[PDB]
């Protein structure tokens, strides 16, 4: 579903620095790719870094990435495969998560992505994400999780 982005949400410089775990998406991408870890370094208002993931074809693999920021949107570019390259709009940003939405070749009718500071976010974080999604006209129940990552015994 297309979101209703906030009126004047700010994406602060360096908000995306460091390590994130891309654990929940709509539609669910996790039969195509899993165990997604992102690491971003600041370059001014932009970022560069690395995405690692488990590929059904290639196993654990790594890619260099660039994020080019303009206001509340950014351009995502990956070095060696381009199916996720798109403009993405920031929907929500928090100390513990961020959410963006774009239309890459992999999901051209729209792809919402939730990035977490924790590999297995605790319930308090998940509840805040639920609320943030409702505030942008989305609904957590229509997202899928990466069930390959062991978050429960
Ligand atoms: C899920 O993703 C995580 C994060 O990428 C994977 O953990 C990483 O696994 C690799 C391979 O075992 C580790 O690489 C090793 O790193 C050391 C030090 O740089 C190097 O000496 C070795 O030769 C090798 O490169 C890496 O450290 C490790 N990272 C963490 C934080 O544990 C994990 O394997 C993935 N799992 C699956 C099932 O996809
Ligand atoms: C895309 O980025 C990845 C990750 O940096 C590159 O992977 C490296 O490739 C070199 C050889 O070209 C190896 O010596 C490194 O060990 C690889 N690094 C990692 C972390 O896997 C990959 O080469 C890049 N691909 C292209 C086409 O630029
Ligand atoms: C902001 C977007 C975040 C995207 C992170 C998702 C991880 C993507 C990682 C690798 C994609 C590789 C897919 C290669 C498809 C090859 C096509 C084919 O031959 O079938
Ligand atoms: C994703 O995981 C959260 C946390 O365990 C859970 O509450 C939610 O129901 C999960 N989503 C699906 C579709 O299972």
């Amino acid at each position: 579903k297309e979101p209703c982005p906030p009126e004047n949400l700010q994406l602060t410089p360096r908000a995306l620095v460091g390590k994130w775990y891309l654990r929940t998406t709509s539609p669910d991408i996790f039969k195509q790719v899993s165990n997604i870890t992102e690491f971003y370094s600041a370059h001014g208002n932009d970022y560069y870094g690395t995405v690692t993931d488990y590929s059904p074809e290639y196993g654990l693999e790594a890619h260099r990435v660039n994020l080019t920021v303009s206001g509340r949107t950014l351009k995502f570019y990956m070095n060696d495969t381009h199916e996720y390259d798109s403009k993405y709009e920031i929907l929500a940003v928090d100390k513990d998560y961020f959410i963006f939405y774009g239309h890459p070749p992999a999901a051209p009718s729209g792809l919402a992505l939730i990035h977490y500071r924790q590999s297995c976010p605790k319930e308090d974080v998940i509840k805040r994400v639920k609320k943030a999604l409702k505030n942008v006209c989305l609904d957590y129940k229509y997202f899928g999780n990466d069930t390959s990552v062991p978050c429960h015994y």
